[PDB]
């Protein structure tokens, strides 16, 4: 069973166009919410979303070759591509058949599908575009990132809502583990600030309509009102520890643990006692042979939502029990927001470097706390810490529960 | 590596609500195709699909809740309840933890998003339904067939286009093998007969503008103009052996290899040469320990476009090599159409009944054969023939390839 090392990072989020502004604004505490300037949110309650800032897509692809990709693709190219420089993954005719691509989206082309139903509708079938359906499905992004780079390697995307990022990494995981590729380009993507995406979310109660971006977001806070809705693209470059001491490459973390669980519960609410989430921490602290006590990082969900964040808290206390207290727990979504599929990814790029830099970030508007919520929240700034094991938590809508165990590596 | 057995099978498909409806109904050359009524198909060059006969939602679930449900979830359900009553698991209090579901819809709710988009237009946003999301995103299948059945365990959906249902299952197959779960209830699901289903992908075109019922799908021959779109859903109940034994359940094969490979070449066009769908084929025999001289059966993709249909004999020809020409061979998407994330549930299931019955599936309307697909295609009748080693291949849009190889039960 063959070690898995991280070789490669890439991400575009609200707080910076690429992994090192997004991890320095992140310790800084930086703010990646504010108005929504992509669509006229006149007709809705929220007006905030944590969207990139200053990003041009035409800095990084020709426009004809732009035109053809939905946001989240566009999203996708970008952070892989800054991740394989970064791993300096040579990917050539000898080693393309043993390097795949598995990178999730949660809601896929949502603007796409507007815009060509817009057409349709009001001018007719005969006038939508033939790149249509490879601009709107899903797994678009994992296709054309892997023709974009020429990985050839195990090709796919596991889509499971707010836990895609984190599951599509767990099986490239467990794809390098039993050997049937030497590296993974994996991660997650979303560009949800949509029409369709706030009107749906909102209806379904599920969004904050606070209007004030200081407290917008408040993750495990008194008034927190449900999550802010955020995009862009958290990719990784992992291998097999074989593969990149062979080509000479700087190791950021080992992954060691991956545990996915269902609640069986509802299709929007968390289990109560967050019960999967609890069972998804054990299966992978059980995948990476450890126990709570060998925790000291745990990169939370925490959407900043009634009862995510309780039961969340319910779910840490029942799996680390003792632990509990002297466990750090920080919810970096309070700065970037919600990012749906791309969260996971972002998140085990900051548990990663979390171990690397021996620091953690913060979870900002920690300003109204809560006595159900009686965890260590590393509040409002950033903590020097050193850190062994970093924990990931992803636990979404329709009961899926996704958690990564990162490790530092040494030898 | 744990030994891993399908117990149990679910399925709805254009001929046949059932898997014994499906699989003699598929013995007899039954044609799925026919006339739209699904909807009004006037503006449209398309004018024919596989669409479920007979068949309403309120026979198996209540209407309140299953006008929460698009139809693909719909599909699943029905499925996955026939594949769990099949093998006769029992998911309670003591097994559920370890009973997973990995069900992949490759296109999710495409008419649940045309009905909220256009209320959003022509109505407003608060018009919306709050149910709009957890209906329209692809892992609901997943998530709604978990809550349905209790089900517990490893919980995802590998969104991968056709090949949505063949790489689910095979990710299904990794987690038992692994022994990160007792048993996985997997497949593929579809609801593609939409408006903005059928205006994508004439507008790519990929599907034929024929109206002869009787000629518009005749894969690997040689009027052959695109696919024809088909629904349903294909659910299988794998298991450990150790586990099926336990609880003294039928078996009706072994999975024993899987394969998955990336084109890294175009969004929509085949590899040459079917280049991606050979390492596929290749890696799946590796998997699994054999050669290509040990493979009787091999579901074909086949979808009966130019490309496609030809690309693959050149794969199954530069894998098989000399066997090619004593390789049985067949399409069965000629009956039910192209399913696209059902087609490989359904296929798998067609694959391992093929192995349980020493029967093959026959490629109906072969016609006209085209001097360049020469492959033994078992053409307009079933044949009788002893297997031991089954293929069932997936290569679809996004360059995509997944291959799973079934095994006749030892001991």
């Amino acid at each position: 069973n063959k070690r898995v090392v991280i070789t490669g990072m890439g991400a575009l989020s609200p707080i910076g166009n690429d992994v090192k502004t997004t991890w320095e604004n992140a310790l800084k505490g930086v703010n990646g919410i504010d108005k929504i300037t992509r669509i006229d949110t006149e007709p809705y309650s929220v007006h905030l979303a944590g969207e990139l800032k200053n990003f041009n897509i035409e800095d990084h692809i020709d426009k004809k070759e732009a035109r053809r990709m939905d946001r989240f693709t566009q999203y996708a190219i970008v952070a892989a591509r800054e991740a394989v420089k970064d791993a300096q993954l040579d990917i050539n005719e000898n080693t393309a058949d043993r390097i795949g691509v598995w990178i999730g989206s949660g809601i896929g082309g949502m603007e796409t599908f507007e815009i060509a139903h817009k057409q349709l509708m009001d001018k007719g079938p005969r006038r939508v575009s033939p790149f249509f359906v490879p601009m709107l499905i899903p797994d678009m992004a994992t296709g054309q990132v892997s023709i974009d780079l020429g990985a050839k390697g195990p090709n796919g995307a596991t889509v499971t809502a707010c836990a895609t990022g984190t599951n599509s990494i767990g099986e490239a995981f467990k794809i390098v583990q039993r050997g049937d590729a030497d590296a993974m380009i994996t991660g997650g993507t979303e560009a949800p600030i949509t029409h369709m995406a706030i009107a749906g979310f909102s209806a379904s109660r599920a969004l904050s309509t606070n209007d004030d971006i200081e407290t917008a977001c408040r993750p495990f806070q008194e008034g927190r009102d449900g999550f802010v809705m955020g995009e862009g693209a958290g990719i990784l470059v992992i291998e097999s520890l074989e593969s990149a001491q062979a080509r000479g490459a700087n190791i950021y973390a080992e992954i060691v643990g991956y545990g996915t669980t269902g609640d069986a519960y509802h299709i929007t609410a968390p289990a109560p006692e967050g019960e999967g989430g609890s069972r998804a921490m054990q299966a992978a602290m059980d995948d990476a042979g450890i126990e709570p006590k060998d925790v000291q990082y745990l990169n939370a969900h925490g959407t900043s939502t009634p009862v995510g964040d309780l039961n969340e808290v319910k779910a840490i206390k029942n799996t680390f029990g003792e632990a509990a207290k002297h466990l750090k727990v920080s919810s970096t979504k309070s700065m970037t927001g919600h990012l749906l599929g791309a969260t996971g990814g972002i998140e085990a790029i900051f548990s990663a470097l979390s171990i690397k830099d021996s620091k953690v970030a913060p979870t900002i508007h920690a300003v109204t706390p809560d006595p159900e919520c009686d965890l260590d929240i590393v509040p409002n700034e950033a903590q020097d810490l050193d850190i062994t094991y970093a924990m990931s938590n992803s636990l979404g809508f329709g009961g899926h529960n996704a958690v990564l165990v990162f490790k530092k590596f040494e030898a």
